[PDB]
């Protein structure tokens, strides 16, 4: 089995699209969860992820340092390690990427009060109302996840979105 690309996070989040959440297992679900990204240099980058309670948007403004998931002395950056988010996610490593990132599969590390709680997410750059133009292997990785885990997932995404 021919090993997989290192996925480069800092080229994922690289965009002034907005990066929507299209699937994810996480229990306590934002709706319309996205990030807008502000600047980035080689070390971190500088976004805006926002949701909606009721309607209304909430915004944080998060800083994420670049690192490689396993450690690996000038690896791939594909880890942010973040600071800044109330909810307490401080580590997300992109899994696998579609070619141009046009959607990518995103792991979550957060801390709660207890322990580290994990997720995975489907991030996809512009609004995911075409769900026919979502690369299918995108997709694919992210089912091949859940049904490894045994977990469901749901989309916090709808047109109704700001």
């Amino acid at each position: 089995k021919q090993e997989e690309p290192d996925y480069p996070i800092n080229k994922f989040m690289n965009t002034t699209d907005e990066i929507w959440v299209f699937r994810t297992t996480q229990e306590n679900v934002q709706k319309c969860k996205k990030d807008k990204n502000k600047y980035m240099t080689t070390s971190a980058t500088f976004f805006t992820r926002s949701h909606e309670e009721q309607d209304q948007i909430h915004e944080q403004e998060l800083v994420g340092k670049f690192a490689n998931f396993y450690d690996k002395p000038d690896g791939v950056y594909d880890r942010i390690d973040i600071t800044g988010d109330k909810t307490g996610v401080y580590e997300e490593a992109l899994a696998y990427a579609s070619k141009e990132n046009t959607c990518g599969v995103v792991g979550v590390w957060a801390f709660d009060g207890e322990t580290t709680v994990v997720w995975r997410e489907l991030r996809v750059r512009n609004r995911p109302n075409d769900a026919t133009k979502v690369d299918e292997m995108c997709k694919k990785k992210f089912d091949d996840y859940v049904q490894v885990v045994n977990k469901s997932w749901t989309s916090p995404y709808n047109e109704k979105c700001k």
